[PDB]
């Protein structure tokens, strides 16, 4: 495995976007990922519509503005077969009824694949697939008022993360040694929050937020 990675110099990765004040973190999550999937598989890097999952995946257990989860995601879009692209269904990050076009889906998937709890499988999915959707646990306000270098919550639990993000790479910084390995991590609060919309969340430090609790990816 390769000592750093970083998929958005491959091309892999979106610009970064603000889901504003709904609770649609997991549909951002889910739409990373498989954009990164959908390119890996044609070449071609199309913005996913949040909207769409938020509003569709209701039958498949998820909430809208209210809670969601990236596999029910992965599932609604294996299930609709298809995905519109955000300039057709564009965020309004509100609830609102289904208005899925199969005229403008861009995207599908044939289910998802869960990564195995521990950071190695992680490292190895990130290395050979591409992004990865994974959760932490984000509800300490040092979360908000991060700005730079490694991420480390004292407080951060292992197993009750209830944040869904992407993890577009991983990295190390040129330091005397001191555990300086990170998991290069895209956020869906703006450019304006964190470096230019990304954070730099602890690695090998014993599954520092759960990181490596709930990853997983679509297969398209
Ligand atoms: C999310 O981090 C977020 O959007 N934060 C910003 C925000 C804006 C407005 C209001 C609140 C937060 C956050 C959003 C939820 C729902 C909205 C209300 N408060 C919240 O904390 N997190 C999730 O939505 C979360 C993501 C997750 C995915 C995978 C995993 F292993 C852990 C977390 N999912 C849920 O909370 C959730 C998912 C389901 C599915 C079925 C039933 C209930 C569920 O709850």
């Amino acid at each position: 495995a390769p000592r750093s990675v970083d998929w958005r110099e491959k091309g892999y990765v979106t610009p970064v976007k603000n889901q504003g004040q709904c609770g649609s973190c997991w549909a951002f999550s889910a739409t990373g990922a498989l954009e990164g999937q959908m390119f890996r598989k044609t070449g071609r890097l199309i913005s996913l519509s949040e909207q769409n999952l938020v509003d569709c995946s209701g039958p498949q257990g998820n909430e809208g503005c209210n809670g969601g989860l990236m596999d029910y995601a992965f599932q609604y879009v294996q299930d609709n077969g298809g995905l519109d692209s955000e300039e057709s269904y564009p965020y309004e990050a509100t609830e609102e009824s289904c208005k899925y076009n199969p005229k403008y889906s861009v995207a599908n998937d044939t289910g998802f694949v869960d990564i195995p709890k521990q950071e190695k499988a992680l490292m190895k999915a990130v290395a050979t697939v591409g992004p990865i959707s994974v959760a932490i646990d984000a509800g300490h306000e040092s979360f908000l008022f991060y700005k730079e270098g490694i991420y480390f919550e004292p407080d951060c639990s292992s197993e009750d993360m209830d944040h869904g993000v992407l993890v577009v790479g991983y990295g190390f910084e040129s330091t005397e040694s001191d555990n300086n390995k990170y998991w290069l991590v895209k956020n869906s609060w703006g450019e304006e929050w964190g470096m230019g919309g990304y954070v730099k969340m602890a690695k090998d430090r014993r599954n520092h937020c759960g990181i490596a609790s709930a990853a997983s990816y679509p297969t398209v």
